C-alpha cells in the first residue's frame, strides 16, 4: 500500500522525505 | 501561511504514513520548520 | 510539571531536526 | 558528537524515540 503526503516546504520535505527513507531501512 | 511551495512525498505502509502525517500535520500547526 | 526524558542523539544535523520536531509537537499537541 | 535532547512526556517522547532509533540503524542523517 503506497500513499502520497503533500508536505509545504522545502527543507520540511526534506526532513520528511530523510525520515521515510530511515523507516524503510531500519524496518 | 508558511512555505508556498509544495512536494509530494510517497511512503509505503500504513503505519509509516501515520507517523509521518501525524509529524505533517504538527509542522503545519506550528510552523516551526 | 511534565516528566522531563532524554534522547541521546548523535550528529549535530540530527539533533537539530529531533528537537524541531519536539517543538512542533509541544506546540501542536 | 552527542547531544542530549529534552523532552517533556511519554508520548512526545516515544515518537523521538522511535525515531531517533531508526536514524541511528539507517544512518540517513
Amino acid at each position: 500500500e503506497i500513499f502520497t503526503l503533500q508536505v509545504r516546504g522545502r527543507e520540511r520535505y526534506e526532513i520528511l522525505k530523510k525520515l521515510n527513507d530511515s523507516l524503510e531501512l531500519s524496518d
